[PDB]
Parts: C-alpha cells; structure tokens; sequence
C-alpha cells in the first residue's frame, strides 16, 4: 500500500468507520478538576498532540535543557503510525454527577446520553464501567497504541484520574477474511459495509436532534464480555453452531451456501444469538476486540474475553433493546459474563484550528 | 518471506531466532504421578508444535457434529507469523519438596536450581517457578494466543497452569533495535545471533551436561514492573545516566554510533550499562514488555518488562550480573523484581522425535 496513516481532522472523529486495526487500548477517566477552564485545557492539548502522534510526525527531541524530562516517552520512535486512532467519548457523569451539574454543561446534554439498564446475567463491576471520559486507541501495531494512550494520559494528570485501561487484539484474516474473534467464529459479517455513506449515515452519524457538538458524532456503548473458552472447547460442534446460528467455519447463516448470504430465521433456532439480534429488526456498528488478562484466579484458567464496542446514532432505538433481547434469552449466556459497561457520547469531528469537543465547552 | 521457522533441529527454535512481536509465556505445575503420562504430553505438544508451526491448516471439514472441534478455530484465516514454541524445565521437575517425583534426578542440569535471593527482590511466589515453562512467540497476539491455548488444552489432567503473561517488543521500520518502555534501544549487547561461534560460546550447551541438554540452554526469567510514572516525570539527564548510553543514538557515553564500544570510564559507575558489562560476563537478552491494566495498589498503569535470557551455564554468566547489578542499579529507582524463575531448555527435536525425548526416555 502506500503509507499507514489515517486523518485525525475530518466531519466525523477516526477509529468507528475506520477499517478495524489489529490493537485497541481503551481507557475511562474521571474529572477532577473543578472549572471547565482546566478541560478546556485538557482538550486543547489532547487535541495538539493526537494530530501529532497520528499523523507520522515525529518530535525532533532535541531537548533544549537536559534537567527537565522528555516530552515525548520515545518508545515509538522508529516506528510507523500504523493507522493509529484515537477516539473520544463522554460518559453521563460528565454532563451530571451525583445530582450536580459541575461544568455547566447540562443544557448542551445529548438526547439519549444515560448509563445502560441493569439487565439479566449481568455481574458488572462499577470501577470496570462508566467514567466522565473515554479514550479509545487504535493502531496496527501494540506499542504504537500504548505509546498514544500512555502520552495521552501523561497529559491528564493534575485534572483527571484514571478509572480502567482494557486493552485488545482482533487478526483479520491473511487475504482480508473476517477477523474471527476467540470462539473461532467470524465477526462482523452482520455489519453493513463502513464505505457505504448512506447506511453509515442512517446506522452510526448524528445529523438532526441533538446538540450541535453531536453533529456527526455518534454514541459509543461498551460491554466488556469474559468468555468461558474452557467451556466452550469442551462443547461439541454442534452445539456452538448452534448457539449462533452460522457455521464455524463458513460462517454462513444455516441452509445458506457464503458469509455474506442473507440469514433465514427459520433455519436457526429462535434463541441463537444470530436469531435474536437479527429479530429486533434494528442495525449497529460492532467493532469490538478479544481481550486476554492471564490466568482467573477464581477459575484457574484464562481470563479472556470481548471488548464489545458498537457505535450508534441512537442508543436507545438501536442498541438497548437488542440488549433487552439477548440478556434473557441468548443461547451465548451460557459460555459469557457481562463484567463492564458504560455508554458514550463521542463528538462530531475537529476541524484544523478548532479542539474536540470545543462547541460543547465554550460559549 | 513465507513466515515459517523449522521447528525440528539442532536447537529448539525462539533462542536464536529473530525477535518476533509478541510473546505468550506459561509455566505449568505436573499433578500427574506418572512418567509415561509426561510422555504422552511431550509427544502430543510435539506433534501439536510441529503443525502449528509449520503453517498447516486443520482444514478437515468435521465429522461427528457431536464431538468438540479438535482446533479453537481462530487462526484458521492467519499466516503462521513465524511462531516458535520453546519448552523449559524448572528445579520441582527433577525433585519437590525432597522426593524425586518421576525418577529423573540422575538426569538433572547441573545449574538447575531456584536464583537466590537479592536485594530489591519482591518476589511472588505464584508468579514464577513451575515445573514447565512454554514460551510461545510470533508476529501476530492471535497466533500466539492460539497456540498457547491449544498447548495448554492438551495438558488438562496432567498438569495445572501456574501463570500465563503476555508482552509485546516492536522493532524499528527500518530493522532498528527495538525499544523497551523507557524508550531506550533494548538488546544493542547482545552478540549477533547469527554468529554460531558466539553463540555456542554463550547459549548453547556442547559439554557437562546430560545429553537431553546438548543443544540446550538455560532459560533465565524475571518479572520486572516498570514504574512508567517515576521514569516519566524524571529529567532525560537521569534517564540517560541510569544506563550510561544515549536515548536516542544509543551511543555510549562519549560514542557516536548505538554499535560503539562502550567507554567505561565515561559512565556512571552505578549506571545499568556498566554494572553488567563489567562482570565481564555475556549473556543473550530476549525480553517483552508487558502492560496488564491499571495496578489497584497505585491507580497507575501496570507494566513492565518479561525479562528473558538464554545462557549455557547461568551461575557463570547471569548470577554474577544479577548480583552486580541488585544493589546498585540506577535503575531500581523505576523497577521491582516481582517474579522469578529459571529453566532447562531442552536440546532440539528431531523429525521423528519428540522434545525431551532424552530426558524421559525412548
Ligand atoms: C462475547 C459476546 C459476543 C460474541 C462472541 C458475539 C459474537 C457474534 C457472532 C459470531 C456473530 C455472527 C457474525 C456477525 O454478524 O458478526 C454476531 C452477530 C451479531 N451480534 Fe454478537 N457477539 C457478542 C455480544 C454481542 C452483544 C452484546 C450484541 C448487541 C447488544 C451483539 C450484537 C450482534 C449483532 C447485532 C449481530 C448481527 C446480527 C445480524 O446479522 O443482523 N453481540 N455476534
Ligand atoms: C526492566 C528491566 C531492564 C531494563 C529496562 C533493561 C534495559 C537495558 C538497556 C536499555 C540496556 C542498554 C542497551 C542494550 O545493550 O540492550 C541494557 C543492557 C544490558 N542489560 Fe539490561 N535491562 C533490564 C534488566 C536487566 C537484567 C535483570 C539483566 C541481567 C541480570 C540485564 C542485563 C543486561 C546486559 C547484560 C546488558 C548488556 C551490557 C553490555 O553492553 O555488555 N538487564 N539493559
Ligand atoms: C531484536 O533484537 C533483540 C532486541 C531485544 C532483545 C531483548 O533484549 C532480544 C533481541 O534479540 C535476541
Ligand atoms: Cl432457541
Ligand atoms: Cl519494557
């Protein structure tokens, strides 16, 4: 190809319908700080540096002055941009926390911004969901990613603690197949495609009913979903197609010959998670990573799981009650367990000249 | 290239072999009582390596849609990313808690023992040891991780996972030497590992060994948490001086080029470089970092690097560096040993073998 660089100024913010890199880090953080100057700060500044780091340019590091530190980390000096994305989010505790509207800010509140319900199954750790501020980072390459979130986060301290940082990896395949996530099935297929602007535009872009800073922004939900991969390796093949409702390897719907053949419900039992997504009529962008955090020590095998993300103009129309659905009645309860969750409102794009999120703080 | 490296031969691969991108690594406790089931195991991780490794594909469309899927399905679309699985022994293999479990004292190393204690040290015990060490790399996480996965599937009701940690060393674009989280070249010491004679003189195991260990090499590993946030803050005047080379050359102190001798009488005497230079000895560094979220017991990001090396007789070459280097290092400011562990690696597999083989008996 040519170079692996992916504009961060644009109508809509990088990393949704960006073509899906191989790593994420995916951090929440809390405000701190007291005036809405102190954020305007924070933006401006996280503004500056993710055009820097995203676009290829590097910092020259010719320290005038060899007793203050680096401002740069330096870890990815010798290495390519690698399509790194960074992408914000703002959770309800930004615009509200705890009755108070501590920034003024209430009245710019998005029209379907609020935490997710409680549904069934659920097993959320608080500390491991929510947060007034979410940084998703994305690259083809880990350490480009974790250099990006490190130096982002470098630049928070003295306004903001950090809440979570859940980090993630998801392989296409060698000549562009789906990537398969870590039950070995394809996922995706489902979604429509991110080159095609008018199902974009009625699927994920804001344009109407919200506030201006929404304007081709879009709402981010986040599930952080363990998988049991001991249980599922144990169960037959049949019983794993089944509980989707495709074929393992083709990843064909069932009674259908390809991938992308449409879905015929009746050949697929009511409660597969296919069934039951597909059944609420209603569409999502999913762009979600495996993640893995080494041995459970209440298990004594892998903690492993999905980072589910999905981006949707709105949440409520779209997103929850396919939720509602799958939380009941979903054949996949039995091998996964909802650990995290949070909902975002992410902003319309930055223009050059202008900071993210800057028609939210000014004026 | 084709992204395959030979599993079977003189030496086990992922020593030697070009630094991949990411690393799983696993030790695993034996609850079997029997020698011939730790057979069975080795036999089946062999058979089991040499496919993964290999670049073939399952691909057998399944009959019996009642039995569970052989593979876990999720490289079935990858390139192999040159994957190299590489098998250790610890000490509780040969003897634990004074009984010789499996009738192979007699065919112990010679410099096989837990590392003794050192100053700084904040040693978990579950977080190193283990009868078995896999260390599991490639280019890809999700060959890695799938390789890992499906070794460890055969090992159920023979042994228990003690840990498993994962890590990740990107090098330069332009095949520079990777850096570490400090953002320091990591690796510019080591002799080139395509220089047989070096490497002979360092890693590899010729004499005074067991003959399973011909071809071998001791497999030294340190769990060092990185504290990113005290290095962050530090000045670059510190940050150089606690390693004696430049952060951005990786020159020595009073060099031009990352490939200059380094001048010893030009860096701190307490700096990282010449602390271990000056032991004289020579090891072979292949370490990862590693970042595993938060750290609840400071709210700041956990991380740090899997330190790996490879050396014909550790209590020449590494123990000496370990004990130079404990009480003195610059660089315990922004660092804590919290886990340990040393291994034997085997000599190669051969095609019609299985590893170990030598040492278990066939
Ligand atoms: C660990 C959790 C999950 C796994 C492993 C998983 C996996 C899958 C797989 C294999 C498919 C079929 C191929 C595809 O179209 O992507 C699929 C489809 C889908 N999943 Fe999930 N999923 C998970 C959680 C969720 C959640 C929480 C939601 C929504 C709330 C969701 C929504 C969907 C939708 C909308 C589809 C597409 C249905 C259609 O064809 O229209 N998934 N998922
Ligand atoms: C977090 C821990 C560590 C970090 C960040 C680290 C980093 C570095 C760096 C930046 C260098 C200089 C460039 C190079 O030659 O690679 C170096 C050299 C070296 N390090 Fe470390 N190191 C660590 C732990 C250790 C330990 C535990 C040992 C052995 C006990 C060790 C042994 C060496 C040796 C032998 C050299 C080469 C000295 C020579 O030039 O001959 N390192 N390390
Ligand atoms: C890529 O060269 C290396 C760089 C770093 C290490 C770990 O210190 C090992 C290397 O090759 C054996
Ligand atoms: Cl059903
Ligand atoms: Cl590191």
């Amino acid at each position: 190809m040519e170079e692996q660089i992916v504009p961060f100024y644009g109508k809509h913010q990088a990393g949704i319908t960006t073509a899906h890199q191989t790593y994420v880090y995916f951090a929440a953080l809390d405000v701190t700080a007291k005036e809405k100057s102190d954020i305007i700060t924070l933006f401006r500044n996280w503004t500056s540096l993710t055009q820097m780091l995203t676009s290829g340019k590097k910092m020259s590091a010719e320290q005038r002055n060899q007793y203050l530190p680096p401002q740069d980390t330096g870890e990815s000096a010798d290495l390519s941009p690698s399509n790194l994305t960074v992408t914000f989010g703002f959770g309800p505790s930004f615009f509200e926390k705890d009755g108070k509207d501590r920034f003024g800010l209430k009245s710019k509140k998005p029209k379907h911004l609020a935490a997710l319900p409680a549904m069934p199954n659920d097993n959320l750790d608080e500390k491991q969901g929510g947060g007034d501020i979410c940084i998703q980072v994305c690259a083809d390459d880990e350490q480009v990613a974790f250099h990006a979130l490190r130096n982002l986060l470098n630049q928070a301290v003295g306004t903001c603690e950090v809440r979570f940082v859940n980090k993630g990896f998801l392989s296409g395949g060698k000549n562009g197949e789906t990537p398969r996530n870590l039950f070995g099935f394809k996922d995706g297929t489902g979604n429509q495609s991110t080159e095609d602007d008018s199902l974009m535009n009625s699927i994920v872009w804001v344009q109407s009913g919200e506030p201006d800073w929404m304007t081709g922004g879009t709402y981010m939900a986040f599930r952080k979903i363990k998988m049991f991969l001991e249980i599922w390796d144990r169960s037959s093949l049949k019983d794993q197609e089944d509980t989707f409702g495709r074929r393992k390897s083709s990843g064909a719907p069932f009674g259908q010959k390809k991938e992308t053949d449409p879905v015929k419900l009746n050949q697929i039992p009511s409660n597969s998670h296919v069934s039951l997504a597909k059944s609420t009529g209603k569409q999502i962008l999913r762009r979600a990573f495996s993640y893995t955090e080494g041995l459970d020590p209440k298990t004594g095998y892998m903690d492993a799981g999905l980072l589910f993300i999905s981006f949707q103009k709105n949440p409520d129309n779209q997103f929850i009650p396919m939720l509602k659905a799958l939380s009941a009645k979903d054949a996949l309860n039995e091998y996964t367990q909802t650990i995290g969750s949070a909902l975002y409102a992410c902003p319309g794009g930055c223009k050059k000249g202008e900071y993210i999120a800057q028609r939210l703080l000014e004026s």
